[PDB]
């Protein structure tokens, strides 16, 4: 379905630098659900600005590991039912730690900023479309997870 070659090139901006493309899309997370910031939980305690978390250890390491999910997505975009059961524990291990599944709905607009900010006009209406009807599968195999 989702046009993998749209995907994927336009993927290939942003895998190239991980780490900062991710913080972009957490920091529009963040001004969408400021709720958020304080689901980090280190080995006690949180993050007194969106920005200092984004200097925490576990906070960059979640960033990545993030990206490597949408890039999983990415890598399976011609058949994404592989990735069924994967997404749907991770769906569960985040409802143990509180996040709500709605918050995935915002993860993807803040994908689509994210993509927006580093490819513009490159960044077409059929690509757009292409990254919502992917992340849109990725969440919806991920709600298997809240049972
Ligand atoms: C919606 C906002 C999100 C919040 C508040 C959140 C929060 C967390 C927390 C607290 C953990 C446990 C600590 C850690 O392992 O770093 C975690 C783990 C993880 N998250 Fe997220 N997360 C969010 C979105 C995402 C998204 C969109 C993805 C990718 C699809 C993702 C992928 C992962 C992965 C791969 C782990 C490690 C799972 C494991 O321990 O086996 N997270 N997340």
């Amino acid at each position: 379905r989702p046009e993998p070659e749209l995907i994927r090139q336009s993927w290939r901006a942003v895998s190239r630098s991980p780490l900062e493309h991710g913080t972009v899309l957490f920091a529009r997370l963040f001004a969408l659900e400021p709720d958020l910031l304080p689901l980090f939980q280190y080995n006690g305690r949180q993050f007194s600005s969106p920005e200092d978390s984004l200097s925490s250890p576990e906070f960059l390491d979640h960033i990545r590991k993030v990206m490597l999910v949408i890039d999983a997505a990415v890598t399976n975009v011609e058949d994404l039912s592989s990735l069924e059961e994967y997404l749907a524990s991770l769906g569960r291990k985040h409802r143990a730690v509180g996040v709500k599944l709605s918050s995935f709905s915002t993860v993807g607009e803040s994908l689509l900023y994210m993509l927006e900010k580093s490819l513009g006009p490159a960044f077409t209406p059929a690509t757009r479309a292409a990254w919502s009807q992917l992340y849109g599968a990725v969440v919806q195999a991920m709600s298997r997870g809240w049972d």
